Formats: C-alpha cells, sequence, structure tokens
C-alpha cells in the first residue's frame, strides 16, 4: 500500500480512537455531577413552582418569555458594536452564539458572508502568522549574531512559538478575569476556547454592564486581543501542523516524479 | 515592497473593511427587530407576572432556575453517547456549547483534549480530503476517456462546489424531517455546522432524548458531521490551502535569487 493511503487511514484509525477515549473520560467527569446537578434542579423547580402558586402551564408561559429574554439581559447586541463582535465571532469560526441572527435575511446574509469571510480570515491569519514567525527569526538570528556566535533551528521556533501562545492566554486571562469577574483558571479557559476557536459560549466577553454600549475602551481591547491572540496561535500552526497537511500532496508528487 | 508585505497588508486591510461592512450590513438587518423584540417580551414579561402575582424577586428566582434547566431539558447530555458528541465538537472546532464541562476536571481535560486533538482532526480532514479529490480526479479522467482527458482545476473546483451543496441539501432534508425544522432552518444549521461556526441556535439530538432514545438516528448525525466536514476539507484543501503557504513560498524564492 502506498504511503500517502497508510497515513489517511492511520489519521482515521487515530481520529475515532481519540474520540472513543475523549467520550470515555468526559463521562467519568461529567455524567454523575449532571445526575446531581439535574436531581437537585427538579426539587427547586417544584418548591417554587408550589410557592407563588404556579400550575404546569403556568410555569411553561413563563419557561418561554426567560428563554427568549436571555440574549436581551445582556444588552443591545446588534449596534455597531454588537454587530462588529458577532462579524468577528463568523469570519473567525468562534461562534459563540451569544447573539445570533433572528431575521430570515440575517441568517441568508451570514451565510453569504461566512462563505467569502472564512477563507479571508484564514488566509490572512496565516500569511500574518508567516510574517511574525519570519520577524521572530531575524530578530533571533541578530540576537544570536549580537552575543556572540548563529543559524535559527525549528526546535528554537518551536520553544517561541510555544511560550508566546502561554503568554497569550496568561496576559488574556489577567485581563478578563479584571473586567469579566472571573477566577485566573475561567478566564485562561475562556481564552483557550475562543484562540482555538471552538467557542462554547459558556463564557463570552462584553456581556456584563452594558459593556458593548457603555466601556468602549474595554470593547476595543477584547477585538485588539481575540484578532492578536488568533494571529499568535495561527503563527505557530503554520509553523507546526500546516506541514503535515500538504504530506499527501508531496507523496504524489513524488510518485509522478520516479515513475 | 516585497510580494509577501504586500500581500499580507491587503489581506489585513481586506479583512478589517470586510469587518467595518460587515457590521454595517448587520445593523441594518438585526437592530430595529431586536429593538421590537425587547420591548414585544417586557409586555409579555410585565403581563405573566400580573396573572400569577409575582415580584421582582419572584420573578427572578424562577428566572435563575429557568436558565439553569435548558441543558438537563434536552436530557442526559454526558452520557456515553452525549459525550461522543461533544468530543466531536470540541475537535472539529465546531462547539455548539449546548454542553460545556461543568466541573474544573472536565475543564481542564478538554483544554488538553482540544491540544492535540484539534490538530489531529484538521491534518486527518485535509489528508482525506485530498484522497476524496485524488478520486474524483481519476474518476473523472477515466469518464472523459470513457465517453471519447486531462482533468483541469475550472473541473475540480465545479465538483467540488457541487459536492458542497449536495451535502448541504442531503442533510437539510434529513434534519428539517427527523428536527421537524422548516429546510432553511435545517440548511442554516448544516451550513454553520460543516463551516466549525457552531452557534448552537440549533443543535441535532436535543428532542426526544435521541441522544439515549434514537441509536440510529445519533449514528446517522455523527456519520454526517463527519463526511461533510470532510466535503468542505476537500474543497479548501483544493482551493484555499495553497494560498496559506504562498508567503513561504515567496520567501524561499527569494533566497533561491539572492
Ligand atoms: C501543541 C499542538 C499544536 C501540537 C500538534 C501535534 C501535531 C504535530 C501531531 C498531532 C497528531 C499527529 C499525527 C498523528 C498520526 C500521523 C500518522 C503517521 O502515519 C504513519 O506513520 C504512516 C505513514 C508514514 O510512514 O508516513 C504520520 C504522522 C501523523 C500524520 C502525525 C503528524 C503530527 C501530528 C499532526
Ligand atoms: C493593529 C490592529 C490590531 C489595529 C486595528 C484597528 C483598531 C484600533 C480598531 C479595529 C476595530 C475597532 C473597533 C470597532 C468598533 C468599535 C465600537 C465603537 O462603539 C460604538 O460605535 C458605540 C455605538 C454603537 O454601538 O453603535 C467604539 C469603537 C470600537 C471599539 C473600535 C475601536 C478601534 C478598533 C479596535
Ligand atoms: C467558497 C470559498 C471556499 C471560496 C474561497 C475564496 C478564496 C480563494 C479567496 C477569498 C479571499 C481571497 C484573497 C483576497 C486578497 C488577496 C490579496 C492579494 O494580494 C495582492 O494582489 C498583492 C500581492 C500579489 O501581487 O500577490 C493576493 C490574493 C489574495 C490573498 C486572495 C486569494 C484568494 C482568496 C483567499
Ligand atoms: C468510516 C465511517 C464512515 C464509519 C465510522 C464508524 C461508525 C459506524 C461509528 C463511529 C461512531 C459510532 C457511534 C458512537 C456512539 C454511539 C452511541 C451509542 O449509544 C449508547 O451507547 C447508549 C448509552 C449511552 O449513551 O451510554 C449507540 C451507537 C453510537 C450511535 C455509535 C454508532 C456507530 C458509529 C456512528
Ligand atoms: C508584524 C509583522 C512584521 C512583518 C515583517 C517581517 C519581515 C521583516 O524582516 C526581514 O526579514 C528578512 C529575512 O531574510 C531580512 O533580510 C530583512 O532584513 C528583515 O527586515
Ligand atoms: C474515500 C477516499 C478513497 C481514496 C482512494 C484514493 C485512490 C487514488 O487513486 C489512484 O490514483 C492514481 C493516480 O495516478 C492511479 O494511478 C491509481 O490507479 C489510483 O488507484
Ligand atoms: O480559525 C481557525 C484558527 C484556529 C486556531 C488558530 C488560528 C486559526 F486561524 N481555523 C479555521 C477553522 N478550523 C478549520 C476547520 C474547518 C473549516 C474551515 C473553513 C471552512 Br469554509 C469550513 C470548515 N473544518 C474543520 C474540521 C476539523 C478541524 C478544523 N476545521 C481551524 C482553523
Ligand atoms: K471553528
Ligand atoms: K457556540
Ligand atoms: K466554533
Ligand atoms: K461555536
Amino acid at each position: 500500500m502506498k504511503r500517502q493511503n497508510v497515513r489517511t487511514l492511520a489519521l482515521i484509525v487515530c481520529t475515532f480512537t481519540y474520540l472513543l477515549v475523549g467520550a470515555a473520560v468526559f463521562d467519568a467527569l461529567e455524567s454523575e455531577p449532571e445526575l446531581i446537578e439535574r436531581q437537585r434542579l427538579e426539587l427547586r423547580q417544584q418548591e417554587l413552582r408550589a410557592r407563588y402558586n404556579l400550575s404546569q402551564g403556568g410555569y411553561e408561559e413563563l419557561e418561554r418569555v426567560v428563554l427568549r429574554l436571555k440574549p436581551h439581559k445582556a444588552g443591545v447586541q446588534w449596534r455597531f458594536a454588537g454587530s462588529f463582535y458577532f462579524a468577528i465571532t463568523v469570519i473567525t469560526t468562534i461562534g459563540y452564539g451569544h447573539a445570533a441572527p433572528s431575521t430570515d435575511g440575517g441568517k441568508v446574509f451570514c451565510m453569504f458572508y461566512a462563505l467569502l469571510g472564512i477563507p479571508l480570515t484564514l488566509v490572512m491569519f496565516q500569511s500574518l502568522g508567516e510574517r511574525i514567525n519570519t520577524l521572530v527569526r531575524y530578530l533571533l538570528h541578530r540576537a544570536k549574531k549580537g552575543l556572540g556566535m548563529a543559524d535559527v533551528s525549528m526546535a528554537n521556533m518551536v520553544l517561541i512559538g510555544f511560550f508566546s501562545c502561554i503568554s497569550t492566554l496568561c496576559i488574556g486571562a489577567a485581563a478578563f478575569s479584571h473586567y469579566e469577574h472571573w477566577t485566573f483558571f475561567q478566564a485562561y479557559y475562556y481564552c483557550f476556547i475562543t484562540l482555538t476557536t471552538i467557542g462554547f459560549g459558556d463564557y463570552v466577553a462584553l456581556q456584563k454592564d452594558q459593556a458593548l454600549q457603555t466601556q468602549p475602551q474595554y470593547v476595543a481591547f477584547s477585538f485588539v486581543y481575540i484578532l492578536t491572540g488568533l494571529t499568535v496561535i495561527g503563527a505557530f500552526l503554520n509553523l507546526v501542523v500546516l506541514r503535515f497537511m500538504t504530506m499527501n500532496a508531496e507523496d504524489e508528487k513524488r510518485d509522478a516524479e520516479n515513475l
């Protein structure tokens, strides 16, 4: 069997076993706490329904209002600042879902917006990421020549790259634990889930004390952090991961080259 | 100025102007509806508070319970089926957020899981995506030779783009049936899923305890998300990927001449 076919089959077997191992661990960590929390909330729901004389239909009518008011609770999510924050989440594939298009026209424009946006943003981060690596490689070469030597190795680049990722999450967690009044660990977890473009939406910045409309300085920092932070991670994947994606094309070209 | 520096600066100017234009359009389409909906719901909130004799504190007390019960309402999200669905959302960067780790140990394992997972998934989709393109290129060459021969880039972009619409439409038809959504809603869900945006406003396997009671539909939803991402992955491998390595190609050419 060809090297390309062995490599692809190995990756499929790897991903599926990684999913089974992952599902096994998340079950061990989250199954029991979820059952405990569900049982606990089922009691509070019955106690509050009894306290304020609420029927099955009465609670259900009140349930619809509370859920529909959730995106409005944070404040105005769709003026210029909120629409820009949303535009960021779309093209960067973060998609928190804290604010999603409620109109059919909004949903349609979002699809066309993402179709051209996501490739543009992806290419931009890989291009700027490469320029950052080229600058770091030049700075390190000049420093080595300065102290007394001079060639910049791949290992030196992986070290600077990995430290840049740690520092970015630490700087972010320092700021988001301050402004969003979270613990350093929570703010760090938010920064990790944001900059990996997972964006669960369990933690979202600019959703407290009408920040999008009343705190422009914090909003400016938040946009600059998300964009610069994604460039730092983007530069690191351009350095380590990207080379493995062109591997099948390199081996296929080599096959035609020999034959 | 070097080609690399002109290209990078052009892309930065492009992205920022695309963000300003985007923010301008979403404001025009969503600002007024949001103000109208906020005002409508605030009337219903006052009417329901009056109907069931509820105070400011009384409503707030029930508000906390309704919001906290939302992830539990869909059913058990953390057994083997729910943890596998969540494991998919993490490594594929979809991250609906319908179920997120509530424990410190869950949050920590999730971070290490993503750190190694996301690059493994990305490499896998680009590798399988390339193999699919190579097969399509072979099938088209054999067909051209058969009917009465070289496969162009333009022919590949056409088959690739049509495969993308076919995967969104097959998905939309299937999800609009099992989730009782409109074709447009199911299509929008398939688009937001396969682009890894994953807002979470529409999430499959969240009705009638599907994760625990409907294994056949759960099996289809796992297979669709994974195959669908391979179809989009193959298109980026063909069209987008070449432009990401362009800076490195130009930098190598600079050292080659000088
Ligand atoms: C902190 C983060 C950014 C680290 C990312 C780590 C990656 C560089 C790793 C994670 C999974 C790895 C892959 C896991 C499995 C394989 C199959 C493996 O296939 C074989 O050994 C058979 C074919 C052959 O001989 O090449 C080749 C390497 C590869 C693609 C690995 C390449 C390196 C990957 C992408
Ligand atoms: C090298 C790079 C990182 C610099 C990029 C330029 C930044 C300085 C720009 C890009 C986006 C800008 C933000 C885009 C949107 C807004 C919302 C804006 O708020 C309003 O207009 C309030 C009223 C409304 O919400 O309609 C205040 C400025 C701010 C934070 C901007 C501040 C300046 C930012 C961060
Ligand atoms: C349906 C989807 C998957 C389609 C994806 C379309 C992409 C192939 C497009 C979208 C934005 C485009 C980019 C927008 C801007 C530029 C800057 C442009 O820069 C210059 O013209 C100056 C430097 C030079 O001469 O190369 C080079 C092409 C590039 C990277 C474009 C390459 C092709 C991109 C990535
Ligand atoms: C190469 C590709 C096209 C095929 C990959 C193999 C599939 C046939 C596998 C991969 C993941 C599997 C699923 C992983 C998890 C589950 C949950 C499982 O449900 C339970 O175990 C119920 C109890 C619980 O949740 O603890 C039922 C089978 C199912 C849908 C599996 C069905 C078979 C699937 C889709
Ligand atoms: O934003 C980043 C990024 C993240 C970290 C650091 C810097 C970055 F730039 N992305 C973009 C989103 N994602 C690419 C991606 C797509 C995919 C892309 C475009 C389209 Br269109 C459709 C689908 N599918 C999958 C499936 C599994 C894993 C990854 N997948 C990771 C890199
Ligand atoms: K994503
Ligand atoms: K989300
Ligand atoms: K996402
Ligand atoms: K998401």
